[PDB]
């Protein structure tokens, strides 16, 4: 089962380009991806800098791999197969990779951040008749979190 996990600014802007400081969102991301395979695009891999620990890291790119610490694939179907038989595969972006996996996804984990950010890459426009919000948790900005944030889980319907 494929899930997407993303942090979205106002108007669904993604944002590689690091507009906020949300330690609570990083903990949410870690909690929801721990011990699951993660699929990412190459610019997201370069941003992270080093493999996410305790997780098979799969990079989807059309060009040959340049780091033996991660697994490199060239297609969606190869990326899924490289995950093996796990209960849940986590797709961690960026925008093009989210579009590649959205039609197969059954679950979205979204953090909505009340930040206006000039990026031009948007999360795909998921519609109500395909996606039922099943969990939401709102937080105000505080001394350790720069902006308000809202954790949402949606399930395909
Ligand atoms: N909700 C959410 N928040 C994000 O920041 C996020 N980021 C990406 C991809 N970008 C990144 C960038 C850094 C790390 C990262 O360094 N994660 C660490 C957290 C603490 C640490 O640095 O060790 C991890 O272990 O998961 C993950 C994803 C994709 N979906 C997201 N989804
Ligand atoms: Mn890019
Ligand atoms: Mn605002
Ligand atoms: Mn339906």
């Amino acid at each position: 089962m494929i899930s997407l996990i993303a942090a979205l600014a106002v108007d669904r802007v993604i944002g590689m380009a690091m507009p906020w400081n949300l330690p609570a969102d990083l903990a949410w991301f870690k909690r929801n991806t721990l011990n699951k395979p993660v699929i990412m695009g190459r610019h997201t891999w370069e941003s992270i800098g080093r493999p996410l620990p305790g997780r098979k890291n799969i990079i989807l790119s059309s060009q040959p791999g340049t780091d033996d610490r991660v697994t490199w694939v060239k297609s969606v179907d190869e990326a899924i197969a490289a995950c093996g038989d796990v209960p849940e595969i986590m797709v961690i972006g960026g925008g093009r990779v989210y579009e590649q996996f959205l039609p197969k996804a059954q679950k979205l984990y979204l953090t909505h951040i009340d930040a206006e950010v000039e990026g031009d890459t948007h999360f795909p426009d998921y519609e109500p008749d395909d996606w039922e919000s099943v969990f939401s948790e709102f937080h105000d900005a505080d001394a350790q979190n720069s902006h308000s944030y809202c954790f949402e889980i949606l399930e395909r319907r």
